[PDB]
């Protein structure tokens, strides 16, 4: 297979689409896969760096897809303003951190209907974004691959945000993580790392209080999904 496990997880969520845009597409293997399997009719394969975009175009050529996949050089979503970009069913953003991803989302556009994001940092700020704009978080899951964790979140802009509890905003809608031994294991390991820090910094530092509260928030959330 041409996709890593986490990229296949993104591809399962995409079907019967007219146009998708892969932000940070690198070598465009996800757009290529999606077009080859008739999940999308066309794809925009976008990158901020021209260098991997050159490899992407060659890849598109070697599979005979230049009429269906189009390389775009762009910082995030700046290109979507343009008049030749069609309405986009799904924008996918994979393999970036939440901070970078949230900044890209500042240029969210009415042409875009859904996001699938695969962040390599926890996505509390992306869930806050969805909630504060009243977008549905349609799907979340938690992925381990190549000695790294990944946070997958699907946002449907045409449906209302669920009324997430504050612990859910922090760690994920219970719906998607109930009984999830992988994620619970990760969160217990987060408590261990925080405990190490509590045995090193001064209890009068404000960080001690904040870290003590983080631990208790995690333990509460663990107890709910356990
Ligand atoms: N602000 C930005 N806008 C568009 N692309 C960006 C970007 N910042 C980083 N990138 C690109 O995003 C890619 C991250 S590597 C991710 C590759 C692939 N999408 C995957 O998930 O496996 C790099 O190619 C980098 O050039």
């Amino acid at each position: 297979h041409m996709l890593s496990f986490r990229l296949n997880q993104v591809a399962k969520l995409i079907n019967n689409s007219t146009a998708i845009a892969d932000i940070g597409t690198d070598h465009a293997y996800l757009p290529i896969y999606l077009v080859q399997n008739n999940k999308t009719k066309i794809a925009y394969a976008c990158d901020i760096n021209q260098k991997p975009l050159n490899i992407a175009l060659k890849n598109v050529e070697k599979f005979g897809l230049t009429g269906q996949i189009f390389t775009i050089l762009s910082n995030g979503l700046e290109f979507v303003k343009n008049k030749e970009i069609l309405n986009i069913d799904y924008v996918t953003i994979c393999g970036l951190g939440s901070q970078t991803i949230l900044e890209i989302l500042k240029n969210d556009h009415q042409k875009i209907s859904n996001y699938i994001i695969c962040s390599n940092t926890s996505v509390k700020n992306l869930r806050l974004w969805a909630v504060s704009h009243n977008y549905l978080i349609k799907y979340e899951s938690f992925i381990y691959e190549d000695d790294h964790y990944y946070w997958l979140i699907e946002i449907n802009k045409n449906k209302y945000s669920d009324h997430l509890e504050e612990l859910e905003i922090e760690f994920g809608s219970k719906q998607f993580f109930n009984k999830n031994s992988l994620y619970i294991s990760y969160l217990e390991n987060e408590i261990s790392n925080l405990t190490k820090i509590l045995n090193q910094i001064n209890p009068n530092n404000i960080k001690y209080l904040e870290i003590q509260n983080r631990i208790n928030k995690i333990r509460k959330y663990i107890d709910v999904i356990r």
